[PDB]
């Protein structure tokens, strides 16, 4: 439940590095306090690539 | 596309709700959006979909 | 609810496009549907969503 | 891939007998001519419960 919290929050914060957002990720980073490690992996990252799955699939109903 | 433009509305209601209100701000002028905001109760849709989906996919 | 009757509709069009073509008629026949019928090219949406839902899932 | 049509057959014929529609459930398994092993679950079984978990998402955008 929190692992979900704070790894939603971890791809936000990519999304937020690749969609050209990079002041923004910074301080969302700041307001939520993040004292954990950070790992990232290529454009345009985990959380787009996931969503456009789910949303292939929403608009094939 | 029109897949690109949902996930930054949904992504700018996670931030307002999860207390990142100035990085909410800061991305809609970053991104240079335009089109009209309307969102709902917290959590907001971004955390209803990542539980369902990150409960799928367990790993780490 | 409504949930359970489109699953319903998905499962006879999966039965058709696999050649199942006997079951899906007895289908309709035991749960006594009497709603209107619609499908779309093979392989069908429930193949579309279990596709992606299974590779979520992986498991045996 | 072929995993993925073999396990969907597999809790297509649970759905059936779950759902009232025995004779279905057997002659699809004819109709497909199943040779493999068959584990079944309590009502209203795997795809039922999966369904409806994507439908309840489905339903809320």
């Amino acid at each position: 439940d929190a692992q979900a919290r704070e790894k939603l929050a971890l791809y936000v914060y990519e999304y937020l590095l690749h969609v050209g957002a990079q002041k923004a990720a910074q301080t969302f980073l700041s307001e939520i306090r993040w004292e954990k490690n950070i790992t990232l992996g290529e454009p345009p990252g985990f959380l787009h690539t996931w969503w456009c799955v789910f949303w292939d699939l929403y608009c094939a109903a």
